[PDB]
Parts: C-alpha cells; sequence; structure tokens
C-alpha cells in the first residue's frame, strides 16, 4: 500500500487552498497541496472584475470603511448569510490586499489630477488629491456605492493566484498537481485525509494528515452554459458529501452572469455594460429601458439576467444553432475607448467570437457563473466530520447566502484562506489523530476495486451522453426562473440518469492516463451534486436572492429565513437527505428588510423581525448618544471572532 | 514532522536485511530498507571463505546430506543452539545456493579429471567424475569431515551481496542509505518502526510500517581489535535494547579468529593454515606441534586461538608498538603456490602488511570476528517486542549457539532472510496497526531534543578517548581467556565510562553531516552493548564454545544448559537485567555430549542428557528397523517447522 503523510492536507490549488497552504507551513507544519492541474493554472486566474476591500484609498472610495461593505454583503445576499462571518471576512479584506501587495501584486496605483470617468449619474470628471498618489486604486464593480473594488489591470486572478503560489514554492510547500481526490478517509466521524489516484500513472493512494481541507472550487460545470474553467465539476463538493457526515449548503443557490460570450461562455467583463455597453434583441431594439425605464442596462446583474430571459420567452431573441441570445452593443461607446479601457474584451471577441466589438455586436446570454453552495462549516471552517476543513468558493462558511457580491468571491478565497487557514493550522497542530492501517487499507483497497470495476464494466451506457444529458436538465429547468413542475422533472431525470451512470461501460482499459476512465468516476459525483442542487431548489418554496421561483415569488422570512443543508447518509439512496439550519434574527446586526434590488414589498416579513430591529435602533441611539464609536456599537450588536493574527484595526487615509 | 510509510520497514542492506526486503516485495508489500551505507558495502562483502550448504556435488562432498551438516552445527554449538532452528537452517540452505545461482552468482564449478589438493592425512589427488562436472563446487573450510563450503573464487561475500541487492533494485526496493535508525517506536508492547536520523542532512525521521525487521550485523567494533568493517558497532542491537522489552540472547557469545593480519584485523584467511600455513614465535619456533602433537596447526580453530594466547602468555611472544603478536610462515608453501591459490592473501600482505609472504612472515594475532549473540527471536524471527523481527549476524536466532561453524554466517544471512522474510511478509500483510500521532511526536521530538542536548553541552569528556578506553577494556578483560576477578574490573570500568559518556562535549555543533554528533550518541550505545557483554560472561560461570572461563573450565550442563538473555526495561539503571532461557534437552534431536575439539570429559553430565540420548537411540532402533527413512526418523526426534514455500525437499546428485 501507498501512503503519504503530512501534517496539514490541502485538497485544491486555487487561492483559498495555496493561501491556506501558506498558513499551515509558515509555523512549521509539513503540508501538501493536491491539484487536478498545475495550480496557476486554476479557475481563480481568470478574475478580471476585481477583489472588493474597504481601502478608501481614492476620491470614489473615500469613507468606506468595515461596516458599509457589511451592510453591502449581507443585503446583498438577501439575509442568507452568517453575519457574522461576513464581519469576519469585511474586517479582513483590507489586510489581504496590502499583504499581496507586500508580495509583489502590481494593484493599479493612484495618481494625482483630473481623470475622465464614467459614473451614470453624473458622467463628470473625478479628481485624485495628492495624498491619494500612489497608493492602491479601485473601480466600480459590483454595484457598490464606493468603489471599492481593487485590481491589477486586467488580470487581477492572475497575479494574485501566481503572488500566492510563488509563496507556496518559497515556504517549501510539497505542490503535487494531476493528482486528484476521490474519497475521503474518515472513521467515528473524524477525517484522517483522502484516497488520491494519481491521473499519470493510475496508482492509488492514501494522503493522511491530522487535518484536511477541500477548497476544490466551484460546481459551475454541472450546468451545459457556464463560464467556469472545464475543470469545476465539484467532485471536491462530492468527496465530502460521500462520506455521508459532511454536509452541503445551499447547494441551489446558483448565481448566473448576464454578458457571457454565446454559446462558449467565455466571459465580458461587466465593464461592459458599466462603461455604457447596450444589450439588444433580434430587431436590434435597445430593451432594457422597456423593462428599467431608471436604471436601464445599468440595473442589478441579478435584474438584467432576468430581464434577458424575459425578453427571449417574450419572442425577441436571436435564433441560433446553439440556441437563443442577445446582443451586446459596445461599438457605440467609440474605437478609441475600446482600445485603450476594454482592449481585453476586443481581444476576446475577435480572437473567440471572430468579431472587433467596436464594429459589430457581441452575442451573449446569462449563464452559471458563482457557486454560493458548498461544504457548510463553522465560521472557523470546520465541517461537520471533524478535521475536514473548507474555503473558498467550495465551502458555505456563507458569507454569501443566495447572492455573492461581485468581487467578494476572490477576496473570499484569499480572506478564507488567511483565517480558516489559522484555525486550520491550529487544529492540525493540536490534535492527535490515530491512524489505523485497517482503515486507510478499507479505503484504498475499496477505490482500486471501484476502478477495476469501472475498467471491466460490461454496461453499455455512454458516459459523454449521460454527462450531456445531464449539463442540458440543469440549465433547462434550475437556472434564473424555477417552478415546481419542471424541478419535479429535473429530479426526476436525474435520479434516472444517476442510476445510467452505474451502467456505464468505457473503450479503453487501461489504468493510467486515461481520460475515459475519469468521466467514469465523476460523472456519477457530478449527478449527486446536481440532485442537490435541484431538489434544494425544488423544496425551497419561495424567491430569495439568485434562487428565483415563479410559482413562489415572494421571499419567506418566515418559514425560509433558513439553510439548506444537503447530506446523503445512506449509500443506497438515490436522492439527497435535506435539512434545514435556521438563522437566528436575534444574532443578526442588520435585522430582515429590503435589499435594495427588485421589487419593493416583495418579502413575507417576519413578527421576530420587527423586534430585532427595534432593539437594534434602541441599542444604537444609546450608544451614539454616550459618544461611543462605530466599533463598540458594533460590539454590542453581534460580536464575532478572528484569529489573534488578524484582529487589529485596518489603518486608512484620513485617521 | 516528517513521517514515512512503508508495509515492511528493513533496518540493514547486508546479506540478511536485503535477501529479507526482496522476500516481501515479491509479494507486493511496500518495503524500505536503511542502511548506514551504500548497501553493496556491507561487511557482508568481505567474506571469502565461502557458505556452507549441503549439496553434496563434489568427490569430498560426496554423501553429505542436512543430516550431517546438522549435527557438525549442533556440535559445534556445544550445545547452545536452539536444534529445531538448526533444522530449519539445513534444509534450507542448500536452496539458498541454487536461488543465488538462479541469480547469477558466479559459484566456482566443479570440472571432470584429477585434481592437486591438500587433505592433510593423505594429501593425495582428488578425482571429479564426469556427472560432476559443471556443478557447485565445494572446498574444505570449517573443520568439517564432508566439505561443503561454496564460493565465487576469493569473493564470496562480495558476489552475493552484489546479486541480493541487485534483485532488491529489479524489485523495486526503496533503498534508502545514509539514514541511521537511532530508536525503535513502540506502544503496548509492539514495535511501530523506527525513528531515524538522516546522516547527510541530519533530519530526523519517523519510519512507521507494519513490520519491523533489524538485520544491523554484529558487535565487533566494541573490541580495539576486530575483523569486523568500521561500522559493525552494535546500534542496532543497542536500539532493539533500548526499547526495554526485546531481549538481547548470548551477548557474551563472541568468536574470535586466529590468524587476522596484526594490527590491523585484516582477515587472512583460513586457508593459509589449512594450505600448510605454519604459525612461529618470537624465535622463529614452530610451537602448535608442542601444543598438539597430533592435530598440530590443522587443530580446531577454537584450539589455535587459546594456543596462541598461551603461548604469548609464555613469553614467546613478538614485541611489538602496538601490542605483542606471532608468526604466520607461509613461504614455506612456495612462490607458485601462493600466486595461484593464495594470490589474495599475497596482495593484502602487500597492500597493507608492506611485504610478501612468499618472502617474510606476516604478523598475526587472534582477534574479534563473530556476533554470535544478538537480537533474541522465536523460530520466525519475531522479538519479545511484536512486530520487530530480526534475521543474520544481528539476530539470536541461535542456530550458532556458543560457536558458530565456519561458512555458517554467511550462509544463516541469506536463509533466515529467506525464512524470516516469510514469516515477516506474513506478520506485515496480516497484522493491523493502530499508529497514534501522539506516540510518533513523542519519539521523533524525543530524539530531535537529544541532538539538541549533545550539540549544547558543555560537558569536557573526550567521546573518542571514552570509545578508545571501552575497546582496550573490552579486549583486556572480555577476550578468549576470561575470569572472575578481570570481569569484575571490567564491568565497573565499563559502567563508570557509560556514566561519563553522558558528559561528552562536541567542538562541531552542525546538525547535518557531523561525524562528531554521530560518535556522541553511538558510544553511550555501544557501551549499553559492552556491558550485555562484560557482565553476561562474568555472571556465566561456565566455559561453554567459546565462552572460556579460566576459573570454571568445565562445561556446566546442570546449571548453564540455557541461553542468556539480556534487557534494560529501567532507563535509569546503568546495568543490565539477565535472565535466563533453559535449554529443554526433550526437544533435542542430538542429546548434550562431547562437542569433538579440546579436552574430553571437560563436562559436567547432566542426568536428564542420559534419559534423552537413550530415549534417542531407542527411536532410532525401533524406526530404522521397520525400514524408515532418515526422515521418518528425524521428524520421529524432534519435529520443526518451515514456511510451506521452503517444505520441499533438496534433491541431490545421486537420488
Ligand atoms: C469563472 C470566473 C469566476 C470569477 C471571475 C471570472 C470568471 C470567468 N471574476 C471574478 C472577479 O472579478 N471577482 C471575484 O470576486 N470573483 C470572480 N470570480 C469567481 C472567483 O474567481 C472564484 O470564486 C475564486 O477564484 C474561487 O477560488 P478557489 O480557490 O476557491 O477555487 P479555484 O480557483 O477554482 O480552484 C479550485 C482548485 O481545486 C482543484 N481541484 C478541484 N477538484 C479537485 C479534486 N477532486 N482533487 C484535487 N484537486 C481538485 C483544482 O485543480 C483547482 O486547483
Ligand atoms: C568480518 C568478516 C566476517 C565474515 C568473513 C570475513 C570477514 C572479514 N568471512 C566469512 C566467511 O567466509 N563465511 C561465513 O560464513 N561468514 C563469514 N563472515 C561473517 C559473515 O560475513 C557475517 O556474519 C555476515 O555477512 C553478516 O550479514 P548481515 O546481513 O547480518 O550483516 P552485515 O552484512 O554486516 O550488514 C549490516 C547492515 O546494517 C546496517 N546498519 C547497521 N547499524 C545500522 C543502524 N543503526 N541504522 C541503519 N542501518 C544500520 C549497515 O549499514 C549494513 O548495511
Ligand atoms: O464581469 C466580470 O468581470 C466579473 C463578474 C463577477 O465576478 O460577477
Ligand atoms: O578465514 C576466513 O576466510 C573466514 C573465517 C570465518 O568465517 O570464520
Ligand atoms: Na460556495
Ligand atoms: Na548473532
Amino acid at each position: 500500500m501507498k501512503v503519504q503523510y503530512c501534517d496539514s492536507l490541502v485538497i485544491g490549488g486555487g487561492l483559498a487552498g495555496l493561501r491556506a497552504a501558506v498558513a499551515t507551513q509558515q509555523k512549521g507544519l509539513s503540508t501538501i497541496v493536491l491539484s487536478l492541474i498545475p495550480v496557476k493554472r486554476s479557475h481563480s486566474a481568470a478574475a478580471q472584475g476585481g477583489m472588493q476591500a474597504s481601502l478608501g484609498n481614492s476620491k470614489m472610495s473615500d469613507g468606506d470603511n468595515e461596516d458599509l461593505h457589511f451592510m453591502d454583503t449581507v443585503k446583498g445576499s438577501d439575509w442568507g448569510c452568517d453575519q457574522k462571518v461576513a464581519r469576519m471576512f469585511v474586517n479582513t479584506a483590507p489586510k489581504a490586499i496590502r499583504e499581496l501587495a507586500a508580495w509583489g501584486v502590481p494593484w493599479t496605483r493612484i495618481h494625482k489630477g483630473d481623470r475622465m470617468a464614467i459614473i451614470n449619474a453624473q458622467k463628470t470628471t473625478i479628481t485624485e488629491e495628492d495624498f491619494r498618489h500612489g497608493l492602491i486604486h479601485s473601480r466600480d464593480f459590483g454595484g457598490t456605492k464606493k468603489w471599492r473594488t481593487c485590481y491589477t489591470a486586467d488580470a487581477t486572478g492572475h497575479t494574485m493566484l501566481f503572488a500566492v503560489a510563488n509563496e507556496c514554492l518559497k515556504l517549501g510547500v510539497s505542490i503535487q498537481d494531476r493528482k486528484e481526490a476521490i474519497a475521503l478517509i474518515h472513521q467515528d466521524g473524524k477525517c484522517y485525509g483522502a484516497v488520491v489516484r494519481d491521473l499519470v500513472t493510475g496508482d492509488i493512494i492514501a494522503y493522511v494528515a491530522k487535518g484536511t481541507l477541500i477548497a476544490t472550487g466551484g460546481y459551475g460545470r454541472i450546468y451545459k452554459n457556464t463560464t467556469n474553467a472545464v475543470v469545476c465539476e465539484g467532485t471536491g463538493t462530492a468527496i465530502a458529501l460521500e462520506t455521508g457526515i459532511a454536509q452541503l449548503g445551499n447547494m441551489e443557490a446558483v448565481q448566473f452572469h448576464p454578458t457571457p460570450l454565446f454559446p462558449s461562455g467565455i466571459l465580458l467583463t461587466e465593464g461592459c455594460r458599466g462603461d455604457g455597453g447596450i444589450l439588444r434583441d433580434v430587431d436590434g431594439h435597445r430593451f432594457m429601458p422597456d423593462y428599467e425605464p431608471e436604471k436601464k442596462e445599468l440595473a442589478s446583474r441579478d435584474v438584467v439576467s432576468r430581464r434577458m430571459i424575459e425578453h427571449i420567452r417574450k419572442g425577441k431573441g436571436v435564433q441560433s444553432p446553439y440556441g437563443q441570445h442577445l446582443w451586446l452593443d459596445i461599438s457605440i461607446l467609440g474605437r478609441k475607448h475600446i482600445e485603450t479601457n476594454l482592449r481585453d474584451v476586443q481581444e476576446i471577441c475577435e480572437y473567440f467570437a471572430g468579431i472587433d466589438p467596436a464594429e459589430k455586436w457581441a452575442p451573449v446570454l446569462p449563464m452559471q457563473h458563482y457557486s454560493m453552495g458548498g461544504i457548510r462549516t463553522d465560521y472557523r471552517g470546520e465541517a461537520k466530520l471533524k478535521g475536514l476543513f473548507s474555503a473558498g468558493e467550495a465551502a458555505c462558511w456563507d458569507m454569501h447566502g443566495f447572492n455573492r457580491l461581485g468581487g467578494n468571491s476572490v477576496s473570499e478565497a484569499v480572506v478564507a484562506g488567511m483565517i480558516v487557514g489559522e484555525y486550520f493550522a491550529e487544529h492540525c497542530a493540536n490534535t492527535q489523530v490515530d491512524l489505523e492501517t485497517k482503515t486507510l487499507e478499507k479505503f484504498v483497497k475499496g477505490q482500486e476495486a471501484y476502478m477495476k470495476s469501472l475498467v471491466e464494466s460490461k454496461g453499455t451506457e455512454d458516459v459523454f451522453k449521460i454527462k450531456n444529458r445531464m449539463k442540458d436538465v440543469m440549465d433547462d429547468n434550475v437556472g434564473i426562473f424555477r417552478d415546481g413542475p419542471h424541478l419535479e422533472k429535473a429530479v426526476k431525470e436525474l435520479e434516472e440518469l444517476y442510476k445510467k451512470s452505474k451502467n456505464v461501460g468505457i473503450k479503453n482499459k487501461r489504468l493510467h492516463a486515461n481520460p475515459e476512465l475519469e468521466e467514469a468516476y465523476r460523472v456519477p459525483m457530478m449527478l449527486k451534486v446536481a440532485l442537490c442542487v435541484a431538489k434544494g431548489a425544488l423544496d425551497r418554496t419561495e424567491s430569495r436572492g439568485a434562487h428565483n421561483r415563479e410559482d413562489y415569488p415572494k421571499r419567506d422570512d418566515i418559514n425560509w429565513l433558513n439553510r439548506t443543508l444537503a447530506s446523503w447518509p445512506n449509500p443506497e439512496q438515490t436522492l439527497p437527505t435535506l435539512e434545514y439550519e435556521a438563522l437566528d434574527v436575534n444574532e443578526m446586526e442588520i435585522a430582515p428588510g429590503y435589499r435594495g434590488y427588485g421589487a419593493k414589498g416583495n418579502y413575507i416579513e417576519n413578527p421576530l423581525s420587527v423586534k430585532r430591529q427595534e432593539e437594534i435602533d434602541k441599542i444604537q441611539s444609546e450608544l451614539e448618544a454616550a459618544g461611543k464609536d462605530r466599533h463598540a456599537i458594533q460590539e454590542a450588536l453581534m460580536p464575532y471572532e478572528l484569529p489573534a493574527k488578524y484582529k487589529a484595526r485596518n489603518e486608512r487615509l484620513g485617521d
């Protein structure tokens, strides 16, 4: 038997995984990072929007702080987030940016002087004072009033990922790629590591550790149309689910992006619309103004996606051999503007769409983009399975709830990497594990037997046909608009698809470097993940954040102010077990109310919300009257935890 | 913490360790072989005499079989051996030779025709029939009537070691050199591996395994004068002893060689005397005939060493700046004979002694050569500490007792490697271990702390001065001739030396590649081993095999027909704890009697021996009368165990 030991095992080499590995390796814990691919190629590298952090350096960022970022995050989540977690996040995001700047990330900087900027309310000029020169800049992204999205020109995710990966190399972290975790090793409710398949040699190996952290990213590829890399298939989510102990949170909470290029899904940054981009239909008609006379194309991202689909259903969509879509017109912004501020989007349209955005329109359609759902953890990042932690998009730390803020996800990856990293480090250094070879052998032999069964299967089902049907079902029934009747149909077909996945037969019999065998075991995992998403959507009879039920259009704070917890205790069951974790209003700093975007009064008010709100107004008044600062007030409303290393305040330009 | 896992951990890369590793690796168990040095440089490489095995191919080997080899072995051991083990050995030695021949070992072969040979009783010509041509040859070695010592010209140990090492490379065994086991990891009476110090980097690593085997060789270097390589210091013996559970067997049983070159200890093969070599004193007087009128220089090796020392004590020794010695004269054998049959010994004397043996005499003196004592095991090779096995010279499997047959030790290394290898393999595949990180950390941190304490010690003792004094004490008081008064003195000084070893101070503070630090932790271990040898000799008031007590010249089968078991349960005690394992005469195939060499009636007969002897004669008579073969008779006298793979009979030329 092949066994590899390390003190801290990290599954996933994206921003979250690598940053957590820095946290453990720096304190002397031997750590291994496993990844399907070279870590610098992780999906995190594709982020071009930027990272949200309340620095308050620039003119449009002036006055920004933890409280404003916090409020944007909670209201954005439509109150589905754990507010204590959101607080931990907002207070640490500024330090993440500054640590990355220290590690060489080339953040775009502010230069003194006037600036030609777009505000879309007063597209006047912006002036940056001399005392702001040379500090980290920020731009308008995510719909926040205060511009706090930091960026390194047009490749933020790229530079951030490279810096963290390089720090891992500096520290001697063992980075082992083309390695896939296919099962978690657990006994007595504790996680002791993972069974890993070497993608090159086919070897099945047991990686044991005192603590294991899953930072495997999102599960967007269960959808046919997604902005996600082809490796974002949620197998990390599935291995946690297959332990029958760890639970998945809000898997039905999936966010879509309104303007990905159709049908590839290659992202066309929000900056297109933010700069003045126009959405048009089959007749070239600018339609957003018809639905949003006021906000128009500058409406909430959430709203734009919905209107686009509505317009398509009204029969104004553009027919295509790949389906229906709409048009994005940025040529109206001028050729000079595109070749200086949108030079990247220009290359994308030319390279893949074979068009020049300065002359022709780009085909677009809303597509899956971010996975709010994930492995459920406490505030420390630990799952129900002891010793198993999760961070990044793969987790449901839940600072996002049912709608993540644009710019908050790459921010969360590094922030969680830092915070969960500390708690993960503490766990690995303080816990003592009992590694029974009997258990290791059971799990390893169990997967070797499984690979053999797949290679010898005389089944007649085609793995790709099954996978493709799964993706169509998800796109057609679990998209922007959902309803009970279609969701019931989806759950039934997915369950049928799952059962047929076991009758798959492959042509290539080799155990090494076999992409066919890879699909053979990944697809069944994806189907189970899809079932959690679909079933979760079916049972959640309300409309919250990104989850929109046409048959239940209102947010129900009375019966649904909770979080969906999915599990798969019995390996024989063909549907996921769903339970619910109630959100205690008494522990909220901001009581449930209007989210800001969408129709008003579109939510069933909960009496407990009114009580808490009053209680909050009271506490604020008294404390604010006694000349108490925002910090002491925050503490009295909702105290939260933070590792000692990050409990310090964030200095700002103007203190 | 650094941890390495394998199913089968082998400590020692000599013939025994490597052969055992072949046994485990061939059945799919991941195995690691740790060694202080590249494995092909192990002491096993120095064997030039040959390997004993009852093939019966040659004329002088005609009629030889397991029974004759068995009898030579038991009588040679002066009845201190476990006869069942000796049986396991003799029946397997023939297969070891044949397996090695299959692996390419270039055994010297028989060619048809007459041959100029020395018999020393009738130095006539020997004829080899045509049906013997091309089969494995054998020579006169070890004083056995039947010539059964196989050899590959003059480098038998060398070719054997290389073949086994190469098989390990073929099988993918992980060979990790410049790695030293400094402690065994154990809990609840079970061995889970060893703490290892990387000699190059200084890293302390835990090697965990389901089973651990120690094949670390002899402890000859505790003596000033020894034929052993400088790495034969018995640290393997010491780490087993330091667990406080494993016991060491007959540590006082040390064998000397009569003709090593003085004062280097470079071995001058027994062939010198066997061919007609003459021992002379200070006046050039051939003295052996004076002590052994009959056998003369062709007397038992055991007897030659004793007479040489006796002659020296009578004042006929040659004075030298390194001590007293005697002369070996082979020039009388002729120049032509030396440059064809003893070309090797000629090179040795010229290369190191700066003399031509065909013209001048070689300085010689008896010196420590083989370690019969070692880690005590059952017949399977397992020690009292469960999961810990031992094989080769490092063990006391005890097929040797108080006197090993010349040629039986390289034979045992491979044979035990085969047999203990099978049982070791079975244990590793069938047992299930509970590896607690709490325990691993305790042992690893314990040794890191120890290395640090050695580097920071402000002691003023000199490690080399202590080591050298230990070696002088052993040579002066625990050599060929021993007595209570001197042994008491030795035990006292050694105990004093041990206590002072703790106040050693070293100059070089680095933790990596530090030969001074190496001596700092090895010497204390050697001292504990030396104490087991010295104390064991002091308490054993009898003369048996190689252990000669001048104050107790007789073999005592009444009070000493047993085996000395040494342990060190309390890490505070400064002397070893000695217990005794009694040899059951009822389980002996050959009852105690005359050993063949030395004075007759020099043993206190035990009544139980007489009873058993009669019982044996009776069983033999009845069975032999009923036309029963030697096999059935053997079974009725003393049944023994053997792995299924080796329970087959040995085909011979003449069946
Ligand atoms: C898709 C996307 C997302 C995105 C974005 C643009 C695109 C095209 N722009 C963003 C932006 O401007 N601002 C922002 O805040 N977020 C933006 N996002 C989303 C964001 O980039 C992601 O949420 C974030 O990068 C996620 O980071 P995370 O560290 O969690 O995950 P990852 O980078 O995807 O890496 C996952 C790693 O896991 C390995 N893996 C996966 N499964 C396995 C198994 N089974 N075994 C072993 N390793 C596994 C992957 O190989 C990878 O390294
Ligand atoms: C010294 C000698 C012995 C000898 C002989 C000639 C000489 C000069 N001629 C012989 C002969 O003709 N016929 C015969 O039957 N025996 C003869 N012998 C004795 C015989 O060679 C030995 O008994 C035999 O070779 C012993 O084999 P074994 O496999 O037991 O041991 P080894 O070869 O000495 O190797 C020991 C290994 O252990 C490693 N080691 C030791 N301590 C440690 C620690 N602490 N950690 C890690 N590794 C360790 C050594 O490095 C080595 O590889
Ligand atoms: O439009 C983009 O660049 C990113 C959008 C998002 O992360 O939501
Ligand atoms: O004389 C030698 O070559 C070996 C002697 C021995 O192994 O006893
Ligand atoms: Na998530
Ligand atoms: Na021994």
